[PDB]
């Protein structure tokens, strides 16, 4: 049996019925997902904001042994006033329906000290104790520790590409980025077994936090999104 | 700006997280979606269930001067213990993203006596007094009386497959009910203004009501599910 | 599993992923212009046919898959004379080096004793002898005389919508006409069974005539195209 | 709007919808085996092409569209020598009457003075004098000297998925390579105005060559392929 789900928007609209919105995460007049806060056009501190597709996902099912493919597109901005002092990042994540924003500052809203089902690619724009010193995109299963990750050369205000796929067969999770302005890239990959590491039904979405103190901000913004998903028997 | 959702379903799971089951509606452990009630094999009378998709639609947008195109396809069961005694029929409908159940018997779950807005396609198995004497597929706007109808030839038991479409630029519904064990086909159209009949965000799915005395009963089973949407600049 | 799928807003002039034969032409408005017209009228004798540039694989005895397609697309019939209609335009699947075969009647797609390979939905304006009396929309399995119709109300310089799909589980093949100006849908259905008339790999495309009369002439033009197939397990 | 896609997840041996040239075959299995096999090993001197039957319209000059595209394929090369490979695969984008053109380090693409329109993505295994010194996955823009290139460790005899895509808005062409037993990726982008390096139509496929001396030999297999191209107003 197969099940099938796709969404694209090319810009959101406004008040997106099919977005749930969480946190500071808003919808500008001019269609842009701002998921952390902006005040007379300066990124605030402390703020987390996430943004989840409306309907759950089918990844899994025990019943039938099927495990879902994926893929999803988006194009996202991280502008900073000072590209010193840079934190803390957005995340692409799926995690269970009911999922809530949880810890600020680097545990990006996706983790947190005191528990967590989440899968992420990560963009992290600050090192914390469990980062690399570089800024760096990770992929992350069930801890704000990457499993693996690329050294990232983050362009502050340049629009950013992203593809992330998913292949059930080989359990492979490949995260690419892409600045058309440079046309320079990057890539990561690892062996992810969605099955053990989320629920048979997820939502999907995104996930960021600005810094903890005044001088540590910067904007996440999410341009457009495209994601479709294919379970399907083996 | 565009805007397109799709979804697929060859088999429902058995617990659908994402269709919202409403009055009777549940999916069989063999995965069809069983909108009114069976017991021992048998319909039951006075029953009424209904089954939308967990995300709303964007079929209009006033901020942009847009209207959605939608398509759908679906195959669906209406079996009767007597086919000279059967109630009520089955509709695929758009309304609000809040809707609710409402009247049952002739009123298909779709309309009441009391208040509406939705669209739908019926399959109409019983003549009420605001219909035609035969079994019919009806495009009905905002009323459980149709705008246009054709008559029905009604296969107890046998798969039927719906087609339905919508084309925004020239308004017009079309629905085709077509069953593959006679090679026979039925088709309907009409004009119709999605924007002035409906909110700008609706949810889609399906309807269906058994009759209301014990000898007026039926099945409505719904097989498999494809649906699109795309909203985009005139 | 093989799909393959294009669609057409308009045509490009010298399209290179389209066969034309006989005399079919795109206008510089981007219609595809199948019959000749000259000053502004359709002229007679005239034969045109295009096919997409790549076969499709439509069965395969080695692995027991049978093709599923779809394909929807808006045409026009103008005739300056209402009562002097002829020929007409057929959607078909043909073998891929298949050449236009007689005109008139034949809608360059049949002859009076060659063995013809060719499946084709026909909308037929003229009643000739192996014909029913009205105007009607054929399914034609390698013969001009068809194996089912329906009366075809056609309406002169209109757009017509029509979706033609095949269900191989079923080996239904069904064909609907809308026109959107009215509100008015034609529907026919055959059982066909494309592995015994047709070889594994097919052209699709379109085929018209226009009358052998000087009196009987109409245009036959095609104002987009969409087009999906899929072959896949059964 | 014009867009085209196609997917198969295996090749059907004599595929009528792929123009093979040179050596390249379809394997009873369902492999594209691009360059020559004999006994169990690969053969020197080996040249094989393989172009998806239609044209591909990726600009149009009278509406100043260009096309967006995206491909993904799996292909494997097998070495007895892991020290002695050579020449390469590549994707590649060239003229519809395309037509063979040097072996070994050429790739089957370019030539040393003919003016040749081709852009590809090559996956090279041999370092020739206009090559950098490790094996390579190159940017090509009309000649054998890429444009950007990435270095690339060769797996021997192991699946990689590649990715490529092209944003006609900001002229990016990116392509990604994972092998999934691994979880290792390489990434590569530039700055490619298809516009001006191709004509409005192409013909879309692959190229492989296996080494001119007995010892550099290796295969060249491709086992699926999906291509996407849309051409829509900017
Ligand atoms: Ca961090
Ligand atoms: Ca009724
Ligand atoms: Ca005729
Ligand atoms: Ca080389
Ligand atoms: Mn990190
Ligand atoms: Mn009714
Ligand atoms: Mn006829
Ligand atoms: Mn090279």
């Amino acid at each position: 049996a197969s099940e099938v789900v796709s969404f694209s928007f090319t810009k959101f609209n406004p008040n997106p019925k099919d977005i749930i919105l969480q946190g500071d995460a808003l919808v500008t007049s001019k269609g842009k997902l701002q998921l952390t806060k902006v005040k007379d056009g300066k990124p605030v501190d402390h703020s987390l904001g996430r943004a989840l597709y409306a309907a759950p996902i089918h990844i899994w099912d025990d019943s039938t042994d099927r495990v879902a493919s994926f893929a999803t597109s988006f194009s996202f901005v991280v502008e900073a006033p000072d590209e010193s002092k840079t934190a803390d990042g957005i995340a692409f994540f799926l995690a269970p329906p009911d999922t809530q924003p949880q810890k600020d500052g680097g545990f990006l809203g996706l983790f947190n000290d005191s528990n967590i089902q989440t899968v992420a690619v990560e963009f992290d724009t600050f090192s914390n104790t469990w980062d690399p010193s570089a800024r760096h995109i990770g992929i992350n299963v069930n801890s704000i520790e990457s499993m693996k990750y690329v050294k990232w050369g983050w362009e502050n205000g340049k629009v950013a590409n992203v593809y992330i796929s998913y292949e059930a067969s080989t359990k492979t999770l490949t995260a690419s980025l892409t600045y058309p302005s440079n046309a320079t890239s990057y890539i990561v990959s690892a062996n992810v077994d969605l099955k053990s590491a989320l629920p048979e039904w997820v939502r999907v979405g995104f996930s960021a936090t600005s810094g903890l103190s005044r001088d540590h901000v910067e904007t996440h913004d999410v341009l457009d999104w495209s994601f479709t998903s294919t379970l399907q028997a083996p």
